[PDB]
């Protein structure tokens, strides 16, 4: 018809395995309601009844598309569908459903009532004749085939049916595929990552004779890497069978495990194979195994491996239709030879997840999981810093172990066998998630983590010129370039902060990276110290490769000047004003882009002992003095720290406000830890001693913090800087003379 | 039955070779007294004659089982047995007892008075036929199997009969093992390991076909270490031939 009805598939976010998410121009164009019973065809006649719903998150034109009704309807991702209403369909009388006999294996007792009756309740489903939908339960997920209904040839059911469910499971056919296949709704978290991978891909693949049409070469060696457990294999395969081609796997240790010429031969029908059935991928995992570093390697027959390997992939050259994919351990573990430019120039980092992709892997390893209502996912969110997925899996296995080996188990062995009924009751509890992240967590991680940070600038009290200054310094360029190229100013990239120490030198980094959207590196004084004595300095050029990597960012520098009093004070150690890593860092510093927003700020507490070559134009230039607290900066640091305590009403804070001057603000952020420390342990030991008083239940005494607390908390308080630092520091604003 | 008869066996702290100690609401709930004379059939209807003692050590449902009356059971750690009070056993007047000439080698000199007399005074012992005990001394450790009792098909024993021990030594059948092999009873030290390395690998091996309809994978790369000489392979073959599955060492 050639008018907007024919569409172009997608991912879905909705997690009913029948229903479609659709835009509100999209809908209000094919004059709907929510609910409506709408009708899909796309390719080799198929069809596919749906429930439509309305959503913002759609575009002008997409469908967001579910992977059961997707491979329903024997189409992929990049195929065109076509949309009709179908509003006249009626209830039936008879349902006629069965499952294939390959993925119900193990499975004993009734299957009707355990899945059909938890399912076909409370959701009037459109079902088609000849359909193949999904259910999940007793840690398990079977798919179900229909065969016939009464009103020819599709329905919509109701709790007003019956569905007859009799005979035996029917062989699958030959030309779908399983559903047990994996795909692009079970990767939790990285979404960024699989969108780049996928964007750099999809051409050559879903279009191939564009490329036989014009001749521009597609970039070939694509390289991920990421520390190990992370599921590499599983994304690539994940890709290789989402996207619809043919797959091979070539695994190291394999190629490794034969003769020489055994091996050769083994990689070159390998590379024919992968020639012949043109669409393909082809994918080496550890490389490490097969290509070490050169100054690793002693035999002789390695060298030979690795230049039969070069030679093989610059001789498909000459081909367009295959693609390889790798991946090893480390961007640094590989011949620096084979990464160039002809056989492997792209270069992406998967990296470890964080809370929100810890959470969403966890979305995925619960999934039939059956849990309780007393579960709570956000704890082990936030409680689990510092893991990989695979221990993700090891946890979540390990907790369904334990709920069959506490319970389930001696109460079954004594009377009677194990069978699927008593599968639907079992559920897991937090107990059990507790107990597997307290003991036995092997934590696979050490090294240095990017991410977003949290802290706003509501958690920071007062200071707001500062930070509006600073929002000018950093937020203005990306947003605003045609100005600085209207008046020739390169910006600065540079920012140095200093003041006393306790003022809180880390939130105002913390949050000018959380509200632009930024990544955060950071590195303390003891990787400094770390760096020096041990005298590596092969490894700041390793933090600047990722910093880059991770563009756009901010690194901050905390104890700066730790070199330099390190090797004495004032006066030092026998050397001068200079050290190493200092210099080093400036020599990375300024070989770098301009405009590749990583914007570098350096910290101190000591700004007259420090090097003065670091504060050259086209390095950090910006000195903003952070000052002492003032009474409105206290009482707002204060109520922005005690939010989180359950704190009193009749309490105030206006009086200790008003009473300390000059203090820093960690004390009056340790007061209140030391007073809520008090305040726990007279509430657990009046709780133990009305525990012992009657009984040898809970009327709480007190949820919250009196001034008897603040009283004795201010009788164990202690200033922390002395009067002659300030003086020292407002030698600064006496003189003024801050260039060199 | 169905009723709470059916037990599921343990290792013991009891010494004695023949005794079985019990939990105090159980006892109150089969109500017994202190060395009552039980028995206990488990799988391949096989019999058990024991006496009965008291302790607050045991759990609410669970038996402390000795090795050697668990191996004359023919059944193994995970097994679940039944228990039934036999309150009217008699003395006998003569008792026929063996040994197996695989375990007697390099003896000479009478075998009767140095280890069967120092054995069958001041304990009143239950002795069903077809029975294998154990015995020590002579800086060695002898089994010894019964043939045939006056009052069919078991006794107690006391100083009160005599033993006719005549006889060679008949050669072990093709069902049992010999109890040479190593166990769970003589490792000292380290039981929270054990009882670690008990509880991680019990599931996929004496309830295999759980695992085939359910698929989560289970740890299957399980590596302990130690300084040299603390008898890893001990523990490993002592939990291999405990728990009952084929071995082969690489
Ligand atoms: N509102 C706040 N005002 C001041 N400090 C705060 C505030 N909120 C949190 N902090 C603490 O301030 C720390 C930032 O370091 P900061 O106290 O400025 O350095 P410093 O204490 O002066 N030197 P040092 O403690 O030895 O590393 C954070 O880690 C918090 O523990
Ligand atoms: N983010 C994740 N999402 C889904 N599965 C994961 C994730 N991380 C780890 N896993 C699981 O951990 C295992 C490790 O992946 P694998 O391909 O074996 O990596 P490697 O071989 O490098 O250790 C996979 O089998 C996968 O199922």
């Amino acid at each position: 018809k050639n008018r907007p009805n024919r569409l172009i598939v997608d991912e879905a976010i909705n997690e009913d395995n029948s229903v479609v998410s659709l835009s509100q121009p999209k809908m209000d164009e094919l004059q709907l309601f929510r609910g409506d019973t709408v009708l899909l065809k796309g390719k080799k006649r198929r069809e596919a009844v749906c429930i439509v719903l309305s959503d913002d998150e759609c575009s002008d034109e997409k469908i967001r598309m579910n992977r059961v009704v997707r491979n329903n309807l024997r189409v992929r991702l990049g195929d065109v569908i076509s949309i009709q209403p179908c509003p006249d369909v009626k209830y039936g009388k008879r349902i006629h459903v069965l499952p294939i006999d390959d993925t119900v294996e193990g499975i004993t007792g009734n299957l009707f009532e355990v899945y059909l009756k938890p399912y076909f309740l409370e959701a009037y489903r459109p079902i088609r004749k000849g359909d193949i939908f999904l259910v999940r339960g007793g840690m398990r997920a079977v798919e179900f085939k229909v065969v016939e209904t009464d009103p020819s040839p599709y329905c919509i059911v109701a709790p007003d049916t019956v569905i007859h469910c009799e005979g035996e499971p029917i062989k699958r056919e030959d030309e779908e595929e399983s559903l047990n296949e994996v795909g692009y709704d079970d990767i939790g978290g990285c979404r960024k990552q699989l969108a780049q991978i996928k964007e750099m891909v999809e051409l050559p693949l879903r279009h191939p004779a564009l490329f036989k049409a014009i001749g521009v070469k597609p970039p070939r060696g694509i390289l991920l890497y990421g520390p190990p457990g992370t599921g590499k294999t599983l994304i690539a395969r994940a890709v290789a069978n989402e996207t619809g081609a043919f797959f091979f796997l070539i695994n190291g240790p394999e190629i490794m495990s034969k003769l020489a010429g055994e091996s050769e031969s083994n990689l070159r029908k390998a590379f024919e194979e992968a020639e012949k059935n043109a669409p393909a991928i082809i994918f080496i995992d550890e490389l490490d195994a097969i290509a070490p570093k050169r100054e690793k390697t002693h035999g002789e027959v390695e060298r030979r491996i690795v230049s039969q390997l070069l030679t093989l992939m610059d001789g498909l050259k000459q081909r367009a239709h295959v693609i390889v994919m790798a991946a090893t351990n480390r961007p640094n573990s590989i011949d620096p030879a084979l990464r160039r430019f002809g056989r492997f120039d792209r270069e992406v980092d998967i990296g470890i997840p964080d809370a929100t992709g810890r959470l969403e892997i966890l979305q995925i390893h619960t999934k039939n999981m059956k849990l309780a209502d007393d579960v709570d996912l956000e704890q082990v969110a936030n409680e689990t810093h510092g893991h990989v997925g695979a221990d993700l899996a090891a946890l979540c296995s390990e907790a369904a172990l334990q709920a069959i080996r506490k319970k389930m188990d001696l109460i079954d062995l004594e009377d009677e066998t194990i069978d699927a009924e008593v599968m639907n009751s079992l559920a897991v509890t937090m107990d059990d998630f507790r107990w597997a992240l307290s003991q036995s967590n092997p934590s696979a991680l050490r090294e240095t983590v990017v991410e977003v940070p949290q802290v706003t600038w509501e958690d920071i009290g007062g200071l707001e010129d500062v930070k509006r200054e600073l929002q000018e310094l950093v937020q203005y360029p990306v947003e605003h370039p045609d100005k600085f190229l209207k008046f020739g100013m390169t910006p600065s990239k540079g920012v140095l902060f200093y003041g006393p120490p306790g003022c809180g030198k880390t939130l105002l980094a913390k949050a000018i990276a959380n509200e632009c959207q930024a990544n955060f590196i950071s590195i303390k004084g003891p990787e400094l110290l770390t760096m020096w004595f041990g005298e590596s300095e092969a490894n700041v050029r390793e933090i600047f490769d990722k910093a880059r990597q991770a563009a756009p960012c901010v690194l901050f520098f905390d104890e700066l000047d730790s070199i330099a009093k390190a090797r004495g004070g004032n006066i030092g150690d026998g050397g001068g004003a200079a050290d190493r890593v200092i210099n080093q860092i400036l020599t990375e510093m300024d070989g770098m882009s301009t405009k590749k927003n990583v914007f570098i700020i350096g910290a101190t507490n000591r700004p007259d002992i420090i090097d003065p070559a670091i504060l050259r134009p086209g390095r950090l230039d910006q000195l903003i003095y952070i000052p002492l607290p003032d009474e409105k900066s206290r009482v707002a640091i204060l109520k922005a720290n005690l939010r989180k305590s359950p704190v009193a009403k009749d309490v105030d804070l206006e009086f200790l406000a008003k009473m300390t001057n000059g203090f820093s603000g960690a004390d009056l952020t340790e007061i209140c830890q030391r007073a809520c420390k008090l305040a726990i342990r007279e509430s657990i030991e009046s709780e133990i001693r009305r525990e012992r008083e009657r009984q040898t239940e809970e009327d709480d005494p007190v949820p919250e913090i009196r001034r008897d607390h603040f009283e004795e908390a201010m009788r164990f308080a202690r200033r922390s800087v002395s009067d002659n630092d300030i003086r020292k520091y407002e030698m600064f604003a006496q003189t003024l003379q801050q260039s060199r």
